[PDB]
């Protein structure tokens, strides 16, 4: 039938561009589905921050895997998962790929940042040599099914400029990476060059409050981008909404003022497809 | 042991989660308890200055994309509880439904919630032992069955850990029958009582004086029950007020809105005013304290 | 798609876990299924050349230090199943007790076992809906209740995935009542049938021909039931023979012995002859293939 | 009352020496308890191998934590847990300590091996500089309760000889490590020197089939050792027993020959304390 990795490859192809929305949990995935998104995303920083932790590589394969499993249990919508640098050496990478496949994950992204750091080493954005990242990619490709999508993420644009970035990316593709992930380029007219040089489908990361700008989906597609990621958008809005409710309750002693801002029970039941549970019991049993 | 108040070394007893909950219930008037579906939410609640937090059973299920039909088990709720208590020492109350099975399952639930550093649980008098194809229902077990559940829990619990008996009987059997069950639950060893928000706030003094132990009023939305202020409920002898799903419902509407924006406009520009700032995020995560810790302990 | 047999490209269909189990049941006469409590045991079983493996419900509980009293839930067994299927593609049959709850819990159990790459489950006709303080018992549910459980499972299962209906009725209701239940279970959509080892091997031809679907005989130790050889059981129309706890019981006696040795002699010298060699361990773990993989893919 | 870490400190003191047995799972812990051991151990290699994985640092905090939780749920006997090199930098170490405490673990051991290695780096026994390990220890000590025991394991004897090993160990103690873990020394008369130099309670690792020898508990105690670890002893015997049963069933078509080698149902019920469950239901209910 349709394998997760296939569904992702297909979505990447038939969408122009493919919009991929972050969802921090299964219910958010169901909202995204209901709105008609074709692919969803589990953000690494999202996993950490939702646990109340900074995005400093404290989390491991199990933290991400559990959140991924929760999502894929609720939806068949193809899921892309941030695996950071792969959580360790060759065999850990291999374990990550195999477990993500077992969890019905469609795609992962893995990046060219350094991991191997002294105990007390400060938060940084340092790149590994091209060869080290090649090794990472080989480790993953060795175990992956054909369908399953490995996205190589480079963080080198910010540090090494467009040319060095195209050079890394191309080497990553020949090491077996299926697709490429780069931050949103500083100039949308850098994109046609970047995309035609790497040939494989390219992902532009539309973060908020970062160094990088926002462009529209149409705009990015017209400049040769095939995937556009919104890694934390919903999450940031959820947090503002929650904080507002808490502040309301604390200040007013009741949640009256917040009621207009709440999803209705009726809408919640519809997203959960509650009726289909009732109908299932009527369809199968009696009494 | 002793802690300094300024320069003065005075007695101070370190408190266990369950003690911190008992103390919060005492020093607050009334104690407001807010639902948080995850650790980040718990930190927001902490930041606003709530003294207790809550892990909703329906919240656990719905967040997994499941209806609140008793599908989830000890492990589902325990994992979400562990995630929260890892991030905060703020006393956490956890919904354990009917206890997930018979006497030894209840015992396991109590013990594991204690090990997860949970302060309190609530367990309710709904029927569990339903035929395979039984339709969703609000049936109560007889008072004796619930007594047995409470005995199972009390048998294993530490002294400090709080067991809250929840009755769902008000809606179906009225005030008197509800007071009767609750009183029996207290004598079976329930530390506190949990009931829906009564339809008439002037039924509360009667209810509270009859059961004597601290009473929780459940401030749900979009249900049958009304809303009152915390002050109002405290004036009628209520000692805890729970907001089980409030934040979650708002989070869902906000997420949906962002999704709809991105889908319709092909960019999230319109959504930016409605997003928490990265700076606020960093502050709630206490990011700076991580940087300072590395400077405090190491070189370079 | 096509696979080479030597130089010749021929048709070959990749098989799903549940297919591999169906195929094993077909090409083996009979299929021996061995219990393994963990992934290492599963690899030992594989190394000896078993074609299927088993995750025992009582094994899951007892390994956690718990009696087999229905305390454990979907998550306990699922985690142990996941650990095994991570290590081996050998088709795994998993005990799901009564399904851990009503219709949607059963459905969840089936779906999660499929996602964990499990080939088959067994689900049984024991009572689940017991009062809080109910004593350990071997009560059966009526045939209709079990039919409902099976319908719940079949509703969600893939075609290949195997649902085995286990009856515990032989011991309490005799051969006829047992055949009656089993036949009803097959028509409710059970793929295969699981019964205790019959007290008389000459009751098997009757039992097997009446239920038509592949039958499993449970070769327990220290129970009421006898032992027969695999050949013997196959000659009487049995297609699966299960050894649910055999290895585990031996492992426990061995562990205890080592502990006793160390305690009594202050060193493990006497135990060394009874230990697997490090070299054997390395071979079962296929350690060399890790070294070769690094040489195959990288430099230095 | 009695905190796990306290119970471990106390056992280390009042036993001469303290024998610590590996138990791979809760049932094994209960056997060890029944035999009268005072402390138990969760081996890192045991965790990996039981998962069907080589001891190559593929496992993470979650793998070990889950197995630890399972054991501590069943027994209050103080548990020492192998945390390898701590599964990452400063904050991962801190997470490991805090989670082990929450799991009711009494002690951990952390070692001075290198972790930070290229993707395809081969299995090795290379040491980090003394300073790197100091950093690791500081990270752990920063978060640990007073009671909870941090054991610094050095693997330097084999590579750097006795003197360099004493030098590392002493620095580890002053970095805040509560106790020291070394392989079994090649000569039991190296021990008095080693133990008096480091002052803190010392652990000798009694592995089988290794480079290092076996000595008796009495022998090691007389040479100034306060803990003796049997990391895999029971596990190796369990594996031989299991394999024999499998071979029996496969060859003979029945498990008859293996029955003499099985724990009886009666003994199993006693270890599980089954009777106390029956008595509890009679003590609390009726009918
Ligand atoms: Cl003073
Ligand atoms: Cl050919």
């Amino acid at each position: 039938s349709m394998s997760p990795g296939k569904l992702f490859r297909q979505a990447v192809a038939n969408e122009h561009p493919l919009q991929i929305v972050g969802a921090i949990n299964a219910y958010c995935a169901l909202l995204a589905e209901n709105v008609g998104f074709k692919a969803i995303y589990l953000s690494g920083g999202g996993v950490a921050n939702t646990l109340g932790l900074p995005d400093l590589g404290i989390t491991d394969l199990h933290d991400v895997l559990e959140d991924a499993r929760r999502i894929t249990a609720a939806t068949h919508l193809p899921l892309l998962v941030d695996i950071d640098t792969g959580f360790g050496g060759a065999f850990t990478i291999a374990r990550a790929i195999k477990e993500m496949e077992r969890a019905q994950v469609a795609a992962v992204h893995m990046e060219d940042q350094v991991a191997q750091k002294r105990c007390g080493h400060r938060p940084g954005k340092e790149l590994v040599n091209t060869n080290e990242m090649v090794d990472r990619i080989k480790a993953a490709v060795d175990v992956k099914s054909n369908d399953f999508v490995l996205i190589a993420r480079t963080d080198a644009y910010a540090v090494e400029g467009l040319k060095a970035t195209i050079d890394r990316a191309c080497t990553y593709v020949e090491a077996g990476a299926d697709m490429i992930f780069a931050e949103a380029l500083e100039n949308i007219n850098d994109y046609p060059t970047f995309c035609k040089a790497v040939k494989v489908p390219v992902l532009a990361n539309m973060t908020e409050f970062g160094k990088t700008p926002l462009y529209t989906a149409a705009q990015l597609a017209d400049h040769g981008v095939k995937m556009v990621l919104y890694p934390r958008s919903a999450d940031r809005a959820m947090s503002k909404a929650a904080l507002a409710v808490y502040e309301d309750i604390k200040k007013h002693g009741v949640q009256t003022a917040s009621l207009p801002f709440m999803q209705t029970r009726e809408a919640l039941y519809e997203v959960l497809n509650y009726h289909a549970y009732e109908d299932k019991l009527n369809q199968l049993f009696k009494r």
